[PDB]
């Protein structure tokens, strides 16, 4: 029962056209017009299958690579990561490389984290809102707190000073400056690209060299940041990793956060200032209100369950990452259908999220609110490919939460919330809308 195929009206690239410019309503409209939301859009002339249901999410995450595996759909990533790095390393070492990396972002790994992360931003905002109130873009000012935190955790000062936070920005930003996002029909259209690579790779050995500086220079002297723990690790059968894999692994911490939690900071604070929401600030507040002016692990990690609803909605409500493809190696069955090997195929949470069984009055931002269908919120994923970095975003986000709303208040310069640009390759808030007004306490 091959799943129904929303007609090909124009030969070539109706559907990535269409997608383009309203994913949502698009995809909401196969579901809509084929009445069983298991569709199947046609992208270059791949036919690309999305499972538009919550319940057969499951079906999605829970087959293992050799049955849908996302090495052949994010190919496009490879080299920024590295030859063989990541999903160009083989499902042994794949699996075991992430696997190291989670371990570097496990909550265990975050005892000294929440002062250094409310540091830089004590020390952002000071920076850059000198005067008792003024205009700034919160999109940006939450960019640069997430890059610049992120930078305080999980490196070391010499490497910090060796390399600060806004040469990262620039030298990550070289790398999606590579990025085009074919993953629907990306894998094959690799033939002879253009070295969208010469601007990225560059960028890529300019870290590596540094990174070995360090690691030569920290050897002379006589430890434990990011790049101290991978190195520490050790496959099953006992090599270790080389720096190659090293910087990738890195590039992928720095990576992957860089506009997750940014679009996912700025969202919960456009909700939480409005007005509408003066209800959930209030809430907020209570719950941070006594918290030490020093803040600690415990408050963030322990005590801000709220907060964290909050930013579980945001994501909810506009996820930064509209959909996950796997490739098709094998034919598989999703309830009623069954889609064909060599099938890209795809699980959406920005439509997911707005199934309204699951998720009614989806356009509502709720913190409260829990799903109706069990992981139909797919924010970060689920079985397998699990987010592994999402602990330690969700820290990153509670605290300039706490942070900022205590010593200061917002106001929002625009009517409403502002309106997600889905012309990125990850999904926020418009930035434009964005203005926004601050007032010391
Ligand atoms: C707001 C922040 C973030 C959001 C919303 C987010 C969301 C997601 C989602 C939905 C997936 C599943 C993708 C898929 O199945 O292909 C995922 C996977 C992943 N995320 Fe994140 N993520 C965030 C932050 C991070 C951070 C900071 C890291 C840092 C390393 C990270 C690393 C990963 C990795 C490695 C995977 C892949 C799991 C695998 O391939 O097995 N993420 N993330
Ligand atoms: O920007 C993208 N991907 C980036 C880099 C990245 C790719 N594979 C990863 C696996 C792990 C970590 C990072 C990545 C990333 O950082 N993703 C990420 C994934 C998990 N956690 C954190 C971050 C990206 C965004 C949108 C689309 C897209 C959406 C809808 C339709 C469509 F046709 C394309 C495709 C994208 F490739």
């Amino acid at each position: 029962k091959l799943p129904p195929v929303y007609p090909v009206t124009v030969p070539f690239l109706g559907h990535i056209v269409q997608f383009g410019k309203n994913p949502l309503e698009f995809m909401q409209r196969c579901k809509r017009d084929l009445k069983s939301g298991v569709f199947t859009i046609s992208i270059g002339g791949q036919r690309v299958t999305i499972v538009g249901d919550p319940h057969e999410h499951s079906r999605f995450f829970s087959p293992r690579n050799e049955i849908l595996s996302p090495r052949e759909v994010y190919t496009i990533m490879t080299p920024v990561f590295g030859e063989g790095v990541a999903y160009a390393a083989p499902y042994p070492r794949m699996r075991e490389q992430l696997n190291f990396l989670a371990e570097e972002l496990t909550i265990a790994k975050f005892q000294n984290f929440v002062p250094a992360i409310q540091h830089e931003v004590r020390k952002f905002m000071a920076e850059n809102w000198k005067e008792d109130e003024g205009v700034i873009n919160l999109l940006e000012d939450c960019g640069a707190m997430i890059i610049n935190t992120a930078c305080q955790c999980l490196f070391g000062e010499d490497l910090r000073k060796r390399l600060n936070a806004r040469h990262f920005a620039q030298l990550l930003s070289k790398m999606e400056s590579s990025l085009i996002p074919a993953a629907v029909f990306m894998p094959w259209l690799l033939r002879l690209p253009l070295p969208q690579s010469a601007r990225c790779r560059e960028a890529r050995a300019e870290l590596q060299k540094i990174l070995g500086e360090i690691i030569v220079a920290r050897e002379k002297e006589e430890t434990s940041d990011l790049l101290g723990g991978l190195l520490k690790a050790v496959y099953r059968d006992g090599t270790r990793m080389s720096l190659h894999e090293v910087c990738g692994m890195i590039v992928a911490a720095m990576f992957a956060g860089q506009h997750t939690s940014t679009i996912t900071t700025s969202w919960s604070m456009l909700h939480l200032m409005h007005p509408k929401n003066k209800k959930w600030l209030d809430k907020l507040h209570k719950e941070i209100d006594e918290f030490p002016a020093q803040l600690n692990y415990d408050n963030v990690m322990d005590e801000m369950p709220f907060a964290e609803r909050c930013v579980r909605e945001s994501i909810r409500r506009d996820p930064p990452l509209l959909m996950v493809m796997r490739m098709v190696k094998a034919e598989v069955k999703v309830g009623s259908y069954v889609v064909p090997k060599g099938d890209i195929i795809a699980c959406s949470p920005l439509l997911s999220h707005h199934d309204e069984e699951a998720f009614p009055n989806p356009r509502l931002w709720d913190p409260e609110r829990d799903e109706k269908v069990d992981g139909a919120f797919i924010g970060f994923g689920a079985g397998v490919h699990k987010c592994i970095g999402q602990k330690f975003a969700l820290l990153q986000v509670k605290t300039i939460l706490a942070t900022a709303f205590r010593e200061y208040d917002f106001q929002l310069l625009r009517d409403e919330v502002p309106d997600p640009d889905y012309h990125t390759m990850v999904v926020g808030p418009t930035l434009n809308q964005c203005l926004v007004k601050y007032t010391r306490k």
